[PDB]
């Protein structure tokens, strides 16, 4: 057994071909552009094989043995430390210039990186949904893909997403149950008491422009914190695709985010936390591909239909980053005594 | 034309194969391990391929063309940018734990890195030499390979290198002749010169102790400084491998540094800057490579490695130790516009 | 002189006073906060002394003498490598959780970053203009500073900028003599003889591939033979979407051009780097954006949003040449005959 | 609250006087050479708050309870990410050419980093020994130092360190109990019998690969029975060689084997922390010593003897590797008797 052999470097070694030398006059610049997609191509397929993995684990219900969360969560954290690194990537084809780029073009056409077969896989198993695509050129994006491709494409579409696995498992988050801890009654009624303690403080203050802005604060404050007990304007926000998650999805998060401290609630605080991280990466990952299409063509547009893609329309787990908005005061969060406590030790 | 056909991924992306999983026992992390290698190798060979397009530049003439110096540069650097993210690759196999690496490790043997081809053919291109090999157990690295491997790197040891290519482009360098600006002839004066002010100024200091330390200093410099001028220390200490380049290619490099600023050395002065930061970067790798090793084997292999990461194994270590020799600027021979026109383009 | 006494680490490290703690009630996170921007402001202040540095050779006439390019483009290489870390940077205050910059919030208002004088001088004095800022608010920029700050501000926006102090360098590029390599009259030839001579190709099949072709010759025509438009280009100049000069704009285009020409290799490594120094302000804006977004949440927001926009890149123009890119042997030959000149 | 006084600017703001500027001859890339410095500073004060809040979570005994891990490793984490930065950081001051910096060095004599306290203070709270500290050439780091800024240096020697407070709480670590889980017995045992029944298999091998194969098998079982000799530990402890107590090394390399486990989970990342905080000092220490070396040529000596084990804390936690077995050689935990994790 050689190294060679066992990375089967036959392969990956003689897998270079310029077109423009294929039609007589070779650009040196070619070969750079060759390496960088198949390196793109090599991590987006272990990407691939690290998040079909995790989605695995919680399909088959192995998720239900929290033994396996340290597992779900390196391998989330293995995800984005190759994003940052793909990210890193792109000052490699930096060094390239428009010019430079601009002398092998032609030979190029009518091929694109739309037509990465692996990064639409990757759209899809994260979660992305194909109503929300922005049409290119008044176009679906399989339109593109034909064959087993087009049916891989298909599965991925249809299988469940780590978007519905992460949801179902949030489901299940422990606190929730009305006759148990009952986390979500106890927080309605705490927002609802300490808001009705500021407006009385506020309420006590002397006519002025300072009373007037507390008091509109206070309004604005009150209508976003209770919204989020309004039930059917959630599952409105969740048709239109402004939001992802069920609403007891939605109290499941919010319950490991106040009680991240809490043992069992630690690495799911953690698991929460890299699947932002993967959203984040995502973005940034097509935020500098259109910085370079840009370098590259001007605007002449892919430009503008790549900076659609730059949008929350795009952010599987926005609903994640929005429980920033409910932030409360630390003392209106529902105490969990020790008496109440005792089922989120391990 | 599709993307997936231009770019070959039919043989791209059918190269995976899990020894754990041949064997009947499937280890996730192993797809990671094989990855990442594959990406090395990819990023290797655009190494290899800018390395020697600049290599023939310089073989074939054309780099006496100083058109051709934007091009150089930019390769050069872009050669130091790949290996930026290759030392950064690196915090992708460290989310691997020893304990997972252990599961399939096994299924490796007898499979080792030191059979990278192309790392060797990197390492002979730039201008590593075999007398200044440290030998892992006693034997040639170019054993372990055979065939049409053993006689590409046959190849990269016997052609030019670049540092041979860059040793003679140095040694044309404008400015050395001395019928012209005598840069050599003026330097030695100009120091000598130098040095005898300096210690008129310290003799005259009242009495001191930091007189005392400033006449040591005094000496140390001096010394340094005027061994610059013997040549035959110089052809000695090229006989033990403490220096690469012929004595008149320092004498070129020194002329870029001080002389940076002139329209003709601005760009070669970059070349300069830029293989350094390759001999940084290749050593940072190899720095990298090792703190891995320890962290997944422990404490053999891993003191070879150790040995790798030297001077021994800098090609352009001359270029880094011309710091010794900086001067006042007020030492450099002068160059006037009225001796400068040579160096305007 | 001890490292310490050198640095005025007297200063330095006795500047974090936490509100929280002030107030009887410290929260520790507050700390980093306050690291993570002093350094932004150390940063900062370096890349106001090399690009003040790099105004004054443009301004003073130094420029003229070539032998000062190399020092040009080393400081404004040395911004975009400040500007990388800076980007980096923000990967600290991720660490920080939107409930723990929660805990401390309150005791920050009324300050913002929107205060940072520093910022606002480097914008000036890069480019940016007024008139074409995003409102804050329904107002200017400037409305939130006051006293001696108001009036260094003035200054940053009444001085010359380095854009306009690019763009002077740039009308005075050889080559574009009518009376000698006339770089514009013998371009607008060729374009027009090459574009031609592509008709001819395409003039020859009937099926889409050929109407496809055709059509893109269609806008490559359009837009190739708009750039001869000097009429068209005072327009764009006076609503804001472009920048130089027209005649500066020239002087690009034959650098870019004829780069591998000795005289104007280091200056395209100029233009390079300056190109480089706005993509990494709006990376900056950019990643200064999904962090104000991550804590908190959906707002000073869409103005940030608004700020990542062509609007704030003051060397739009040198981008938008690769608009104008043509195959390589339409380009005027300049053979050593007259490349001496360069 | 302006940002300005917030952030106390005027002072921040106020401290960059060019040495060479004071001696009427100003030299432009002096300015960065102040600037790269004073962020560095910036930022071990930072990281010196990060780490001394860790050691009172420590020392006060908060980290007995197992709800503060989270806060312990997630301000371990910050601080690596704070050292990632400052490695990146060198990329900076590597835009100052030698030449450049030989313009104003001059004017910086006699002053060094080796007179940053911070630097100091961090690698004492961290844990590095006075004792393996290499000289420089007469010794005395601290002699470099002098009034409160000494007492301060005193203090961080004498104070418990990161390495201590760590040590403490893994020799309390769950199922060393020899009454117990009995981790250390049962490892003992199954590394024994592992190891025999190994050598049934090399016997029954009948040329060279044998060969081959017994030689390995004796260095395996030299490294993997030298494991259980306390004596030894004790030995290379009083060297230097090791720094944890043997039972705290039990503790580790239970919370290695059994990290899948609910309670060993996030104390498996903090180990990890530990080895990632120790890996980016000496990470820092190398480009520092690349650096000088592209500046003045030939401190690089010195330097380079820093970068050695000798200045790894954790040199323990690393050395683990070491002591890998098959997994089912592993003491198993099966529901039953993993109830206390
Ligand atoms: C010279 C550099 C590049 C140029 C000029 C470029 C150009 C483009 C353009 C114009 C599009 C829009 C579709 C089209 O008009 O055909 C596009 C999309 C795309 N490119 Fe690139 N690209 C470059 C580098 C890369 C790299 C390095 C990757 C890495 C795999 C890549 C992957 C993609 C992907 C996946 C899409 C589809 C993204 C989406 O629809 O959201 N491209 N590119
Ligand atoms: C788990 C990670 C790794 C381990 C444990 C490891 C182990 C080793 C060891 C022990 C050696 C010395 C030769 C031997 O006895 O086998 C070696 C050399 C080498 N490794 Fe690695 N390696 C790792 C990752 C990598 C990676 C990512 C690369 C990328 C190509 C690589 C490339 C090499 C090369 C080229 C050599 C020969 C270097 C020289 O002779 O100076 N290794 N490796
Ligand atoms: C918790 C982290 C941060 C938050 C929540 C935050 C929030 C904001 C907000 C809301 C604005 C809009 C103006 C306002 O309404 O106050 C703003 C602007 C700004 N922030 Fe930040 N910021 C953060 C970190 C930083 C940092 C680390 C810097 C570094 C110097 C910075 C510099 C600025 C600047 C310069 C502006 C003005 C930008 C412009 O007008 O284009 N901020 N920030
Ligand atoms: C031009 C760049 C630099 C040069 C030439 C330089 C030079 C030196 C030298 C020669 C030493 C050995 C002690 C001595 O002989 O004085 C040293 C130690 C030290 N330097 Fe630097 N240095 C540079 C940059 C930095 C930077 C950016 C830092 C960041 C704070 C720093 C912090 C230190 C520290 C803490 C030590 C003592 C560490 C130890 O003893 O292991 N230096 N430096
Ligand atoms: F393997 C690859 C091959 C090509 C690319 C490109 C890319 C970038 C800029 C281009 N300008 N013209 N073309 C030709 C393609 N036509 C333009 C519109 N789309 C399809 C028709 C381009 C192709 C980006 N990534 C690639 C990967
Ligand atoms: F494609 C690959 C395949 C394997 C590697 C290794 C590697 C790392 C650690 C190892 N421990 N045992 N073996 C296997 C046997 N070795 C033979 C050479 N002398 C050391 C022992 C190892 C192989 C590093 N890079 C690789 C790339
Ligand atoms: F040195 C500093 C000090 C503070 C900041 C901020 C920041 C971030 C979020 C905030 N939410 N409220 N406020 C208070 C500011 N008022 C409301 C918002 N508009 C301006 C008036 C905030 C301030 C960002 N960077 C800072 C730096
Ligand atoms: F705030 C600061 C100030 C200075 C430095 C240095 C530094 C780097 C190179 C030097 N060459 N000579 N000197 C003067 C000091 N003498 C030689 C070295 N040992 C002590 C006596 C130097 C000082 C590094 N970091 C600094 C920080
Ligand atoms: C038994 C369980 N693992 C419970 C569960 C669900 N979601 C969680 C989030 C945090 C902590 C625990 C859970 C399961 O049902 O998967
Ligand atoms: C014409 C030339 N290329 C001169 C030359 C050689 N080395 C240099 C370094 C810097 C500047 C010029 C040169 C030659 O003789 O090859
Ligand atoms: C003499 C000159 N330096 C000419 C000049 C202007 N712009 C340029 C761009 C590239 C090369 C040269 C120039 C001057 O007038 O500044
Ligand atoms: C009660 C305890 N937290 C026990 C303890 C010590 N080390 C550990 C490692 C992992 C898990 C638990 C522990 C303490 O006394 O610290």
């Amino acid at each position: 057994l050689i190294y060679g052999n066992y990375l089967h470097l036959e392969k990956v070694l003689n897998a270079q071909e310029l077109q423009s030398e294929t039609k007589g006059n070779k650009i040196h610049d070619e070969h750079l552009f060759i390496i960088t997609h198949q390196a793109y191509e090599l991590w987006f397929k272990q990407i691939l094989w690290e998040l079909d993995s995790v989605r695995e684990i919680f399909q088959n219900g192995h998720v239900r043995d929290e033994r396996n969360m340290l597992k779900v969560v390196s391998r989330m954290h293995r995800v984005s430390v190759i994003l940052k690194l793909l990210v890193q990537q792109f000052s490699i084809l930096e060094t390239m210039t428009a010019l430079d780029f601009n002398d092998f073009r032609e030979y190029l056409s009518p091929a694109s990186g739309f037509q990465s077969l692996q990064f639409r896989l990757l759209e899809n198993k994260i979660g992305v949904l194909q109503n929300m695509r922005v049409p290119y050129n008044r176009r679906h994006y399989r339109d593109n893909f034909k064959g087993e491709e087009n049916e891989l494409l298909l599965k991925s579409e249809q299988e469940k997403t780590l978007l519905e696995l992460v949801e179902a498992w949030l489901e299940r988050t422990p606190g929730l149950e009305p006759h148990g801890f009952n986390f979500w009654g106890k927080l309605e009624k705490n927002i609802t008491r300490g808001l009705e303690e500021e407006f009385i403080r506020i309420q006590a203050k002397e006519e002025s422009e300072e009373k007037e802005e507390q008091v509109a604060e206070f309004q604005k404050q009150k209508e976003v914190l209770l919204s989020l007990f309004d039930e059917k304007r959630h599952e409105h926000l969740l048709s239109k695709g402004e939001r992802r998650l069920s609403y007891r999805a939605l109290q499941g998060a919010l319950m490991i985010y106040f009680y991240r401290e809490e043992p069992r609630f630690q690495v799911p605080f953690q698991l929460l936390t890299s699947l932002m991280d993967i959203d984040s990466l995502m973005t940034k990952w097509r935020y500098n591909h259109v910085c370079m299409v840009h370098r590259m063509l001007g605007s002449k547009s892919g430009y503008h239909y790549l900076r659609s893609t730059v949008s929350d329309r795009y952010k599987v787990f926005v609903d994640l980053f929005n429980l920033s908005t409910y932030l409360i005061p630390r003392h209106w969060i529902p105490k969990m005594n020790p008496t109440i406590h005792k089922f989120l030790e391990h």
